[PDB]
DNA sequence: CAACCAC
DNA sequence: CAACCA
DNA sequence: CAACCAC
DNA sequence: CAACCAC
DNA sequence: CAACCAC
DNA sequence: CAACCA
DNA sequence: CAACCAC
DNA sequence: CAACCA
DNA sequence: CAACCAC
């Protein structure tokens, strides 16, 4: 019944039920089924830092597709593992991976890059807050850490990241669809990752999942 | 008066109109895990090489091209065969399932491949065909030609929606599954997969 | 009933009835309703001669549109008037307009032009047959004349052309649709007009109508 | 049914383009003139069958003549010589007639057996100062299975003929004023197998 | 419909349809759906030879289960690959793998073993026929070969075995079910494999599939 | 049974003995190039029927190329275009294909009505340093009964064709290195009676 | 067909 | 009969 | 039908 | 059959 | 035959 | 045709 | 089918 | 509770 | 929630 109605739907549009009615699940303005979108990747983290846009969703009929240019992201579910490489783990040290889920109210360009948005002493991600000028544009919705420790004879090779986070965030795109950061006219959810230890890196195998609904507004 | 339309020979039953072609020209990078592509992918529209309704009958598939080895791989002495399977998925959904999770087999070996015991009602193998290629330092068989015409009366039903996507197919979707017999090194397959179809008289 | 079924038809295709069944009106192979196409124009005729393609039909869903690249023209209905201009009609002379409805089995280019296909002595349209070499390519399906006579005090200012002609002719286009002579892959119906008198011209207000059906073949 | 009896090969065409200047005395031209050779539109042997003649074109009045009020029909006679010899014989000395009048033209008594009139047809043109019929269109196709023969030599001439030979004789009905005739005469023939 | 009837069947017995009726597919005596049974394995072949029983099927309600002690094997489908190991393939030689699908009308013990049934000169599998005395007991239903060639610079590493073979063979078990060669009271299908080259071995990754029906007789 | 319909006379031959140096790009040659004339091997009229083609010879690798460890098939396509204009088109602009690969080659979508592939045959050559297959023997007889037409002109050229015209397209399957093809293409034809 | 003449 | 429509 | 060309 | 040649 | 196009 | 499934 | 054995 | 599915 | 910024 769940699956049938979506396949047997009228050509270009959602099933009638969705159009009609509203679950308590869906936020204000927006309608339709809770569409998912996933970013599965092994991110190689550094001291300088890494970025990715997690609102990157293309436009289309089906599921995992925005319909219009506007849509509301209701929640983000980051899950996976951060870990040390087999040659690095021998060396005795510790590193926390700093995750910052930020929003930029006025986005453009390809990517902002870490340390060109976060102000910090000696390029240190633990002392990181938004820059004086960009403070208006960028806001940190969530931040969360994850520790990993190397050692010759005894090591903590890996750490499991599992973090659900609800953030009712409305985003607006261009007319053209590419599922790219460049296309976002309104705010776009960015995940910024940074390794606390200066020299050696850490890996982060992550599924970043994002849950969203299509906007009726405008 | 109204005479019934004498449907010409060499069009399928319940189908009429001109035979429409659809091509999927590509260099496929074949592996041991196995590659897939849907060959019933055709969009809905008034243009040529589009379907009109949701129903149409593929009458024949024509696979032609070449399997070949890279310049660094061809020096290494081995043999490997590409195993083509043209399978029908009767009741499809979602993304097209990978070669590993449709066919069951010992040690992910495509030569021992048959359809999984569980989902045997769903998938059927219409045609299978091999193609062997041999590496060698001084004397290699670098490449192998593929030329394979196969007549299959396959009636696909589509989603209401217009799109040339696999998710749309309601039933009898056509998948071409490919897999290399040798585990380590890969093989290239430059292929034109052509498909010859007729639109259904119904709807 | 006639009109309703065509408007209420399924989206991209003809009404079911046409698909099913075949009238005695429609030729072999082809199906569907008898689609018309009109070329209404005032042609200014000369001694050198004028050309137009009358199989120029674009591609589309509706009526006056070919569906596929192939279609069968069943009949041509040329109707209208040839006439003399108010300053020319004073002068005493006679001119017949020579109409040639020809078919070129292997067409290309923009237009062949008159006297580059018809061989004739002293550029004279009355002595006109197809050239020695092009004889294989071009065939004259119909030819027909129409006389007009000038005079100071007594004139025959105008003459009424009315000519229906059935010619079951199959034509094939490119994939692209422009309703242009250039697009015809197979034979295209050309109308060639020429004034018999050398010096002064004559006008020809013509509706050239063409009746055709869409091909099931190939 | 296409190719005639005793002859074979493709239907070869032969054309004659000319502005014939017509008179009351009468003009002649041999339409069976075709040369011998391996090329196209040539005869191969000395014998061939002319299946059909296609005369098409215009008969017209000159600009200084058309002002003068009169009428003239041009009489076209397509005739067969069964015994050609020397040069082509003139209109006046083949046909007999009252006072050189082409409308009364029939073949002379003595050589009535030699020449036969296969087809005759008229074409009228009328002058006039303020209103005129300057021109008229000729378009006569006629089928006449005519087997002709030539000498051992070749030049597409009336002198080289023997047995049958097709002459077109043209004559203007009005005495004083001349008229022009732009004519494509097109003969369709097949090479003989017999003899 | 196919799948539903088998799951919704009455407790201990086959669907009613099977009980009632008989397809042309099923052999004489026996009834019911065509039950499969698979033996997927990497067999390590030698000059001395290897054996396996391919009628090894246990007893039970479901599919891939015999119901009674008797059943008819209709066909065997051997498919897979024979191949040379990465260190062996360097050496220049050739070996054919000899497959013998034999039947022993009066089976007992754990396994008969190769060369204790096949008579051959100098333990050579190519010269192999059934022994003088056992000739009555054992019969070779099919034999088939497969060649593989080693070489330093140019090798034929592997060869694809694909062999369907229809052999309407009735077999009878003990009351107890173990899917073992020991349990066969009547004839049991045995596959005997042997490498033709004396010294080095070859591998054989094989799915041996067997298709059978349950007996109504006795 | 020997002479085709609408045709006459002796079965005239025409040969194209040549060493064709083949590439990945694709070579072409028109096999119905026959001159007009009274002589033997010439056509007489503008029309004739090619009954059968007999391709025979050898594809082979050069002495410096054969040492290099590789393989290539030579793809022969005997195509016919219903409409010939100007010079003969190159292999790439008739057949559409991925990466200019002749093993994927079918006729372009537009000119599919125009060009038809009558016969398609291959031949492999495998070069290696210490062991090789330098050459392969091509032998292929094939009946077709292709009626072709020409201009009034008399020259064995693709430009002079009208209606059907037999083109042999040849393409090496390997990208970089070339191969030779010593070939006798022998066309068997009869002169046409029709038209 | 043209008009006593012939195919 | 007129010209794809009854 | 138009005129050796083709459907 | 091998290829317009013949038996 | 080759592969929706033709003879 | 592939291999008990349509 | 494989090879005097059997179904 | 797990993570848009019951 | 994260940290003067915004929803």
């Amino acid at each position: 019944n769940r699956r049938r109605t979506w396949t047997n739907r009228p050509m270009y549009r959602k099933p009638r039920l969705y159009r009609m009615y509203r679950t308590p699940d869906v936020p204000k303005g927006c309608e339709g089924p809770c569409k998912v979108q996933s970013y599965e990747q092994r991110h190689d983290i550094s001291h300088v830092g890494k970025v990715l846009c997690v609102s990157d969703v293309t436009r289309g009929n089906g599921l995992t597709h925005r319909v219009g240019k506007r849509f509301c992201v209701k929640s983000v579910y980051v899950l996976g593992k951060i870990w040390m490489d087999e040659n690095i783990k021998t060396k005795n040290h510790t590193n926390t991976v700093m995750f910052y889920l930020v929003r930029d109210r006025r986005p453009f360009g390809t990517a902002m890059d870490f340390g060109q948005v976060f102000n910090m002493y000696d390029n240190e991600p633990s002392t990181a807050t938004i820059k004086n000028d960009l403070r208006d544009r960028y806001q940190v919705l969530r931040k969360f850490t994850s520790t990993v420790t190397g050692g010759q004879y005894a090591s903590k090779e890996q750490a499991l990241v599992k973090k659900f986070m609800k953030i009712n965030n409305y985003v607006v795109y261009n007319h053209q669809e590419a599922a790219k950061y460049d296309n976002h006219t309104e705010n776009a959810l960015l995940l910024y990752m940074a390794c606390t230890h200066a020299s050696n890196p850490v890996y982060a195998t992550l599924k970043i999942r994002i849950y969203f609904y299509d906007s009726v507004q405008n």
